[PDB]
């Protein structure tokens, strides 16, 4: 699809069987999620954003589709605003930005 | 153009008579520049997202210029680690997400 951004770029995403809102984020390097439980074990990853640097749990090869494409990479749990797909699988799902 | 996503969309910007590098941030709601002088009237105001929430100065009917194409909106100055446009003006550009 081609995405405006007149509106916030949220997407559909299916995570663990579940149907979560995303946003698209191409200022984001990484994916980050807010709680749930995901399998595994996590590694230390700290982020930061506007307001500074936060925690996280890194989960690596975790199945994720989004907008009904399949991506398979790292997820980041922790405290975010918002569930964002970062940079690290917009460009599994071939994600491109155009003007 | 087309942008890659490999790494981050980072392009030249020309603001306030200045030559800046800036991201392109499609999960960013405003544009977001570091520390510099504007000119007219401004009010505080606050953003927020991981780590937290910063103060601002938001600046209206501002002219920037992004990869040859002009454009004009708010920008908000403050302690923003990167600058950052957002998408009060990407839409001007014509940008979209394409995938
Ligand atoms: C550097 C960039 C890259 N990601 C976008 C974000 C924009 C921050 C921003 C600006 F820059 C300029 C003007 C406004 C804002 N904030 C928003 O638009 C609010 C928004 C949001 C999005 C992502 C957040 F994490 C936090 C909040 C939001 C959407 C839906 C909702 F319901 C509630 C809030 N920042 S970040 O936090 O530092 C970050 C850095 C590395 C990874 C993830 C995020
Ligand atoms: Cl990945
Ligand atoms: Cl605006
Ligand atoms: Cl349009």
């Amino acid at each position: 699809p081609q995405i405006t951004l007149w509106k916030r770029p949220l997407v559909t995403i299916k995570i663990g069987g579940q149907l979560k809102e995303a946003l698209l984020d191409t200022g984001a390097d990484d994916t980050v999620i807010e709680e749930m439980s995901l399998p595994g074990r996590w590694k230390p990853k700290m982020i930061g954003g506007i307001g500074g640097f936060i925690k996280v749990r890194q989960y690596d090869q975790i199945i994720i589709e989004i907008c009904g494409h399949k991506a398979i990479g790292t997820v980041l749990v922790g405290p975010t605003p918002v569930n964002i797909i970062g940079r690290n699988l917009l460009t599994q799902i071939g994600c491109t930005l155009n003007f």
